[PDB]
């Protein structure tokens, strides 16, 4: 049992891993067939189905054991997750004429289980009835389903009858086993309490009393399987103690595997607030020996919205839900689960913890002391600027700067201004003094979790670096030894990595239970991977088939890294701009987590800067702008353990003391007096007294210096230092009143923090520097109006604007513009303001009356702990001085990008790109009117500044940053993706290998819209650059080209274009593209093909061949897009771009240049070649024609390539990106490629044109025949839950509408009708085959559509146009329907292949094909032949022609589509189309298809003798005696039922009748099954057919004159399984025919009453009393089947 919930919840986790989507579209089909032994006696069926809320209901049955085969439809659209949590209900009813239906069974198994089994379906299963109130006494019948789902571009699986499948419902066919237990697996999640649960509520009701912290009443409700849970609700405590288990329940095999925790702030007036979301995934704690769920007790941290409470809503309260990842910390609560599988009593629902175990959870709960640093290196891209940006580190609540907690926290950096780095972004001038933030938390030691995590996280690293190793060797053609030598090092380095013992879980008290199986499910996966590593290294040599294994071994590694029990919360990095959170990181513990048991039980960031990138508060992932690029050193680890800090510290770590002095003006002189409520000798606001003398050093610190005069020193900052080029900017401002006239401003012009600057007239360049542009111009590229302006609003105490806008608007009351234009190439201490306190500036005006220094002094550690020291500052400032710098050298090698999205109206862009490293920034040139750019330019970022120690540099290089832009002349220029990879380093000389291109993706929101070839090396600069390559060559001033060893070599290479045709040229503005051409671009060079006249009367290219010589390169990676453009041509020479498409995937292009029988039709073929007739039958035994029958399209098969192997199809676009999807379909142009390298001799003759043999591109006239044949499982558009199919065909101008030859109600409809047209190919190429359902008073519902492509069946190179059978017939029904004999297609064939012609020998014996003579004596050893075939030679050409890999005579089954479900299927239906060009003279005759009729049989049955009957239900006579008479009827024929005459007065039971029975009924001989059609009601429109298996009723029953008819017992019998009598009733008795529990019960022999005609011999009648078997009395019986023939030679009368 255990392992059976094991292997089911790994199955679940398995087979529900790939769905992530929020919404989802969802079909589910759910089947009934056959109800079997259902309990009660003279019972009346109906079952009722509801899915997901949606119900139906079959219509009603008869008999104990009834037939519905009977299909419901569940459309639904919901989170995959979900509806895998929901139910099916199978429900058995018994309907009365007067009564509610009352209940005997019931199933319920969820949508989970159904989706787990391959297929996403169970087919043809058994289920087990089961009372729901009476669930001990087991199962009171059975009841046949089939049931499906399906997902988007899923299908179900096809269907046979004669399939093992048959009855046998006994320990076979189920869809629960016998073998597994249907008992109840309950989970005991115990919720001991919670911590730092946020204010949530108003602190209007603290205040009045004159208990911030416990503003909030949590409760978390636990929601599992549909059933929700809450506990009680602790009024006002911020960190409550439940101590309460949730009995979460659950039927076995349906399980839930997603339990949610959601804590609650529950409200008395209002809702109640989300406080956090966290999930227990029981498949995650549970494994495969294995182990039931077991977690805990172990605290889950909630992620969700910023814990700042406001009264208003919350913007980002969605992700306190669980949707999104959550950006702040919310608490985290303290749970265990406990899985039982033993029925808990449902009072138990919710009961209090035991004290024992409250006990117990004291040891997982014990707190460690932990020290975290951060050293802040760098940040840049920053599109903001005014105000200041500070950082905060925060892990879980401790280092929350809102936080109202006494303590200063000294968690935040100090404000910085972003500074301009000359070309687009901006960046914190932090320099040689990094800000450094500590922090102190306290925290459960888990360290026992991480190591073993961090410890295979290293192990997965180092695989995932050697199988990209082992990729790049075999990508790159590497010698053998090589590859050799690098496949034994990763075997060597996993044999090395796998023999690590895992972390003692002993001795330790957070070791739980999870811990415990987790370590030993990881030592043995452990063991596997190195015993498998050993047999590996010894067995086998070739590193190819190895491989497979190794993915495996990763895949494995990084399941083991999987901790569910991980506590520690995450390190949350938040920018602050002004006072207000701004952009978020997190980053997990366990990866910057220190232990001392080694570097791989550290983390991989652990003491080493990284890059993060932070986000916006709900962006799944970083958008149009970044907000920072930020590179951190974060340390975390153990305050016991903070002395091995030294090793990972880099620079001096350096705190300052810092003191304030003011002064003020009297009679013109300065003196320490005025000073109207501030201290002479104070701080930075003046109302605090200090002394020098107050700051004293704490312990482990000493005074470096002596207190000095510091006025903010390097305030003027040398921005372009290591700048060639340089571009200013200087801000003109302007203000007005609201709705008055704007005059330049106080602070006319500043710089972009709002700081003031000199005007533009007043600064000049300094000393080595000169203007590029000779005078200032305002930027367009802004979000400013067509002047220049953003518009912006002043609310009183802030004196400037924050936010601006690209309009003028009448409140506004200030406006600035940027004006930029690029270029080449006091000392007393003092600080001056107008007012006490004010902003002192740096030097004094005419009214600055006060001045104020600023004063510092040094301060360095000085014990033995060193950088350790600065967690004992127990706040001033922390900052990491670098003794020296290092100078670095970028180069980026922008070549080309590729499928960038379409961003102007011209379905082009502009691209260029802004390359970003660090403080760096240039821009690439901007490529027009294209999408995929060639800018083949080297980006020289020359002297950029990296502090850290070049190893450092080396192990983590920072980010290069390749910001894509859509240039526009007009307006802001609009974002295409970015793209982020990392540059080579090279610190030496020696290790100078050459840079390789690579395609990083551009990532555009969340999808690729694009890749860009691109790569970057980072060389450590020496000595006068003098180690520095040589400079790339200039095409252009200041205008490198991509070097040499960088570039793809190219090679003369010849691109072929089969010009085809161009299809549905939609309209390009007011007309028709009447005029097309087609341009070619591919590497530069351009093709242009000739100009078609008229598209409507010849929409083919009249030269249908181009040739094209590009220099492309060798390495197939490097291969350039294949750009297709469609030129129309218009009056007044206008030549606009209608249509636009780009080929990547270009390797599918490349070549080798030098390389009883009388019922036989057509239904006779299709039942013997799809169904279960007669297995190996009579058909087969004359050897006639076999159809194919695909279950899926002809064109996804996959043995004709989709067709599209003459001409493929490429779906042209035009305009811009619909929200960077593809643009507007606006056509598809019809062609193929083929692309073989040129010889580079001219003297060498040029390789043969691979376009050979072309058709004719006039349009040619075709008869096209679609036999359409059947649907399949169609969905229902009308009320009673079936449909009334039929058949409308749209072909170009011509609609056939077939609504008068409809099929009324069913969701199987029979067609068999083929529609005959005329057609113009490829005008009228796209046939569209759609079935409409019939309504007599309303619109008709579309069920689906299907498209072929008759250019795809009449030019495709396999002969789809005419399916080929297996037999050359001339007469009869299988007479050849195709234009051309076999010898035709023969030499059709051989004159495509290179083929020589075939010739035919003189006999018709032997045709010559292709090097190979073929025999006919070969195809007909052993073959039966027949009057109907046709010639030998022609027998033999088509005997030929099926090896030949040509389409066969086929069935194909095409999926209907619609816009109802757009990727779900709607129904299938099977047919096949021929077309036919009348250039090839008439066709032969078309296949009659027509649906065979039901023949009409009379069953036959003799009522002998009957023998021991029950006695009669007693009447007003009231005596001990026994009445029979036998009914007898067909289930579908009540309205034929007949009866014997009465035998009253039986003593012993015994009754003579001698009656006969004679009942009509339909048949078909090839389905097994009976036909009966009838009106349903009154109200009936139209006749239904239903279909049911041949089976007879009879009936005992005891007739009363004094009361009512009363009922006996039952006989059932199959009329194809027919159970053989006994011959004597002595023989006869009960059980004899089969009963249907378990343990193995007697099979009856079974023979055919069609097969077997008459038999003599005595049946038992049976009836079900109190749940068991009650004999009610034999008869004597004879049965047999007449035709009609039969009936009318030997009548009965
Ligand atoms: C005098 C106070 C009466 C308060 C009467 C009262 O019931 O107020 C309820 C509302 C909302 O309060 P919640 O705790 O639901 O907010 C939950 C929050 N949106 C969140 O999601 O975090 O309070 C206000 O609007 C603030 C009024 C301030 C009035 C000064
Ligand atoms: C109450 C009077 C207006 C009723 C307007 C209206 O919507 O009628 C729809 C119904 C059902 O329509 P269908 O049978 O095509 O089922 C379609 C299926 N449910 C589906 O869409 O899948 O029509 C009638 O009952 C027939 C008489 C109509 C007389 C107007
Ligand atoms: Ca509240
Ligand atoms: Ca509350
Ligand atoms: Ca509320
Ligand atoms: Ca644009
Ligand atoms: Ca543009
Ligand atoms: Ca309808
Ligand atoms: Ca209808
Ligand atoms: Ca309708
Ligand atoms: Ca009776
Ligand atoms: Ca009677």
């Amino acid at each position: 049992s255990e392992a059976q919930l094991a292997r089911r919840l790994t199955k679940v986790k398995n087979s529900r891993r790939m769905l992530s989507n929020k919404p989802q579209d969802f079909q589910i089909r759910v089947r009934v067939i056959e109800g079997r032994q259902l309990s009660g006696n003279n019972i009346r069926p109906v079952v009722k189905v509801h899915v997901c809320g949606q119900t139906h209901r079959t219509r009603i049955k008869r008999g104990n054991n009834p037939f519905f085969d009977e299909l419901f439809f569940y459309n639904v659209n919901m989170t995959p997750s979900e509806l895998m949590d929901e139910i099916i209900s199978i429900r058995v009813y018994n309907s009365h004429s007067l009564r509610a239906d009352c209940l005997m069974g019931e199933f319920k198994i969820d949508v989970g289980f159904v989706y787990d089994e391959p297929g996403h379906a169970v087919m043809r299963k058994w289920l087990l009835l089961n009372d729901p109130e009476d669930t001990s006494s087991g199962s009171k019948g059975y009841m046949k389903v089939s049931m499906f789902v399906l997902g988007t571009g899923d299908e179900p699986p096809p269907e046979r009858r004669d399939r093992d499948n048959d009855s046998d419902d006994v320990e076979s066919n189920l869809l629960l086993p016998a073998g597994i237990a249907l008992r109840w697996v309950t989970f005991l999640l115990k919720i001991y309490r919670a911590e730092d649960i946020p204010q949530m509520d108003d602190a209007f009701s603290q205040t009045v009393k004159e208990d911030k912290k416990n503003l909030v009443d949590p409760f978390v409700e636990v929601s599992f399987a549909g059933k929700k849970v809450c506990t009680n609700i602790i009024e006002k405590n911020a960190n409550p103690e439940w101590n309460q288990v949730v009995n979460l329940q659950i039927k076995f095999p349906s399980v839930c595997e997603k339990i949610k925790l959601t804590i609650y702030d529950w409200d008395r007036l209002t809702k109640n607030d989300v406080v956090g979301t966290t999930y227990l995934h029981l498949s995650k704690i549970a494994a495969s020996v294995g182990f039931v769920p077991t977690f805990g007790p172990c605290y889950l941290n909630l992620y969700g919205s910023p814990r700042e409470y406001t009264g208003f809503p919350d913007p980002y309260d969605e992700l306190n839900t669980g949707k999104g990842e959550g950006v702040a910390y919310r608490g985290r609560i303290l749970v265990e689960l406990a899985t039982f599988l033993e029925k808990t009593p449902p009072d138990k629902k919710l009961e209090p913890i035991s004290n024992d175990d409250l006990l117990v959870v004291e040891k997982y709960q014990r707190r460690r002391k932990y020290s975290l640093s951060a050293v802040f290196h760098s940040a840049t891209m920053l599109q903001d600027v005014g105000e200041a940006i500070q950082f905060e580190v925060s892990i879980g609540n401790y280092g929350n700067r809102f936080d109202t907690t006494c303590k200063p926290l000294a968690s935040t950096t100090q404000y910085s201004r972003a500074v301009f780095d000359g070309n687009y972004y901006y960046y914190l001038p932090w320099a040689h003094t990094k800000p450094v933030v500590t922090l102190t938390s306290y925290w459960e030691d888990i360290s026992h979790r991480l190591d073993a995590v961090n410890t295979l996280l290293a192990m997965a690293e180092r695989l995932q670096t050697n199988i990209e190793a082992l990729k790049s060797g075999i990508q790159g053609k590497i010698p053998a030894n090589q590859l050799a030598e690098l496949w034994l090092k990763l075997i060597d380095e996993v044999i090395e990595d796998t023999r690590y013992t895992l972390p003692l879980t002993e001795g330790k008290a957070n070791v739980t239970v999870l811990d415990t199986q987790i370590r030993k499910l990881r030592s043995r996966s452990l063991s596997q991977i190195h015993e498998a590593a050993v047999r590996m290294r010894s067995e086998a040599t070739d590193v190819k088939s190895t491989l497979a294994e190794i993915e495996d071994w990763l895949d494995k590694l990084m399941q083991l890294t999987e901790e569910p029990q991980n506590s520690m919360p995450d390190i949350i990095i938040w920018m602050i701009r002004g006072e207000k959170r701004l952009a978020y990181a997190r980053i997990p513990a366990h990866q910057v987590l220190y232990s001392t048991s080694g570097e791989n039980a550290s983390g991989k960031y652990c003491g080493k800067t990284q890059t993060i990138f932070l986000k916006y508060p709900q962006e799944k992932n970083n958008g149009p702008k970044v907000p920072v690029e930020l590179r951190v050193n974060i340390w975390l680890g153990l305050s016991a353990v903070e002395k091995k800090f030294n090793s990972f510290a880099e620079g001096t770590f350096t705190v300052f003391a810092e003191m304030y002095e003011n002064q003020a003006l009297m009679f013109g002189k300065w003196g320490t007096s005025g000073l109207v409520g501030r201290h002479k000798f104070s701080d930075v606001t003046g109302k605090i007294k200090l002394k020098r003398e107050f700051f004293l050093p704490p312990k482990g610190w000493e005074w470096e210096g002596e207190w000095i005069v510091d006025p903010e020193r390097s305030l003027l900052t040398e921005a372009d230092a290591g700048h060639t080029e340089f571009t200013d900017e200087v801000y003109q401002n302007e203000s007005r009143y609201p709705g008055g006239d704007w005059k330049p401003a106080e602070d006319t012009y500043t710089d972009a923090n709002g700081d003031k600057a000199a005007s533009p007239s007043e600064l000049t360049c300094p000393p080595g520097w000169e203007w590029e542009d000779d005078a200032w111009s305002y930027d367009i590229n802004r979000a400013v109006d067509e002047k220049g302006w953003e518009y912006g609003i002043t609310i009183p105490p802030d004196h400037k604007p924050k936010s601006w806008v690209a309009a003028e608007k009448m409140y506004h009351t200030h406006r600035r513009r940027r004006l930029v234009r690029k270029r080449k190439k006091d000392q007393e201490g003092w600080e001056y303001a107008s007012l006490i306190g004010w902003k002192f500036h740096w030097k004094q005006r005419s009214s600055d009356t006060f001045r104020r220094r600023r004063w510092r002094r040094k301060m360095a550690p000085s014990e033995t702990h060193g950088a350790a020291a600065i967690f004992k500052l127990e706040t001033p400032i922390v900052s990491c001085n670098f003794d020296r710098v290092y100078i670095y050298h970028l180069r980026c090698y922008v070549y080309q990008a590729r499928n960038l999205l379409a961003l102007d109206k011209d379905s082009f862009s502009d691209p260029y790109a802004h390359i970003c490293f660090l403080h760096r920034s240039k821009t690439t040139e901007i490529i027009h009117s294209t999408l995929n750019p060639t800018w083949d330019q080297t980006i020289i970022f020359d002297e950029v500044e990296i502090y850290g120690e070049p190893q450092t540099v080396l192990q983590n290089p920072p980010k290069v940053i390749m910001e894509l832009f859509d240039n526009d002349q007009v307006g802001k220029d609009e974002f295409l993706g970015r793209s982020i990879f990392s540059p080579v380093v090279k610190l030496n000389s020696e290790m100078d290998i050459t840079p390789k291109l690579l395609w990083h993706p551009v990532m555009n929101g969340d999808k690729a819209c694009g890749d860009v070839l691109v790569t970057a090396e980072l060389i450590l600069r020496g000595k006068d650059g003098s180690n520095l390559p040589i400079l790339p060559p200039q095409r252009a001033p200041n205008l490198y080209m991509v070097p040499q060893g960088i570039r793809p070599v190219v090679q003369l290479t010849a691109i072929e274009i089969l010009a085809w045709g161009l299809r549905n040229m939609k309209n390009f503005q007011m007309a028709s593209i009447t005029s097309p051409s087609l341009v070619v671009e591919c590497g530069g060079e351009r093709v242009e093909s000739v100009v078609i006249k008229n598209l409507k009367k010849t929409p083919n290219f009249p030269s249908s061949v181009l040739f094209m010589k590009v220099f492309l390169p060798k390495e197939e990676l490097y291969m350039p897009p294949l750009v297709i453009k469609v030129i129309d041509h218009r009056q007044f020479g206008r030549k606009p771009v209608v249509g636009q498409c780009t080929i990547e995937r270009l390797d599918r292009f490349r070549c080798d240049p030098y390389a009883e029988e009388e019922i036989v039709d057509w239904w006779s073929k299709f039942y013997a070649s799809s169904g279960e007739h007669e297995k190996c039958g009579q058909y087969i035994q004359k050897g006639y024609s076999k159809l194919k029958i695909y279950n899926c399209e002809l064109e996804n098969v996959a043995e004709f390539e989709g067709l599209t192997d003459f001409s493929d199809t490429f779906k042209l676009y035009r305009g811009k990106s619909d929200e960077n999807e593809d643009p507007s379909v606006v056509g598809e142009f019809k062609g193929s490629f083929r692309i073989y390298p040129l010889p580079d001799d001219p003297s060498v003759p040029a390789p043969p044109r691979q376009f050979r043999e072309l058709p004719d591109s006039v349009p040619q006239e075709c008869t096209v025949r679609i036999y359409i044949v059947r649907g399949l499982e169609l969905q229902p558009q009308d009320n009673n839950g079936l449909c009334d199919p039929y058949i409308k065909i749209t072909l170009g101008k011509k609609v056939i509408e077939d609504r008068d030859h409809y099929i009324p109600n069913t969701l199987n409809p029979v067609f068999g009708r083929m529609y005959e047209l005329s057609c113009y190919l490829p005008q009228e190429k796209d046939l569209k085959i759609s079935v409409y359902d019939y309504d007599t008073f309303t619109r008709d519902e579309k069920v689906g559509e299907t498209i072929i492509d008759l250019e795809n069946r009449f030019l495709s190179r396999f002969g789809s146009h005419c399916g080929i059978p297996e037999e050359y017939c001339v007469s009869g029904v299988n007479t050849w329907r195709d234009q051309l004999r076999p010898t035709q297609l023969l030499q059709n064939v051989a004159r495509f292949k290179g083929f020589p012609q075939p010739i035919l020998s003189e006999d018709g014996s032997r045709i010559r094909y292709g090097g190979r003579d073929y025999s006919l004596d070969e195809f007909e050893a052993n073959k039966i032949l027949h009057q109907h075939l046709g010639a030998p030679e022609e027998r033999l050409a088509l005997h030929i022609l099926r090896t030949q890999g040509l389409v066969p005579e086929h069935v194909e089954t095409r999926t209907l589509h619609s816009t109802f479900q757009p990727n779900i299927s709607q129904g299938k239906l099977q047919m096949w189309v021929d077309v036919f060009p009348k250039s090839l003279g008439p066709p032969g005759p078309p296949f009659n298809i027509t649906p065979r009729k039901a023949k009409k049989y009379y069953l036959r049955v003799i009522i002998w003798n009957t023998k021991d009957v029950i006695l009669d239900e007693k009447s007003i006579t009231g005596e001990e005696m026994s009445d029979i008479y036998v009914k007898g009827w067909v289930p579908g024929n009540e309205e034929n039922k007949q009866k014997t005459d009465v035998h009253y007065r039986s003593l012993d039971g015994e009754g003579n009748f001698n009656w006969r029975f004679v009942f009509p009924f339909d048949y078909l001989p090839a389905e097994q099954l009976c036909i009966v059609a009838k009106k349903e009601h009154f109200w009936s429109i139209d006749q239904t057919e239903f279909r049911i298996p041949p089976r007879l009723i009879i009936q005992i029953w005891d007739n009363d004159k004094f009361s009512l008819d009363d009922y006996l017992g039952f006989l059932e019998l199959d009329l194809r399984h027919t159970i053989i009598p006994a011959k004597s009733p002595e023989k006869c008795r009960l059980d004899m025919i089969p009963d249907l529990k378990a343990m193995n019960p007697l099979k009856a022999k079974t023979a055919s009453l069609f097969e077997q005609k008459s038999m003599k011999g005595w049946w038992p009648c049976y009836a079900e009393k109190d749940g068991a078997r009650v004999m009610a009395g034999k008869v004597e019986m004879t049965l047999e089947i007449l035709n009609e023939k039969e009936a009318d030679e030997r009548p009965a009368g």
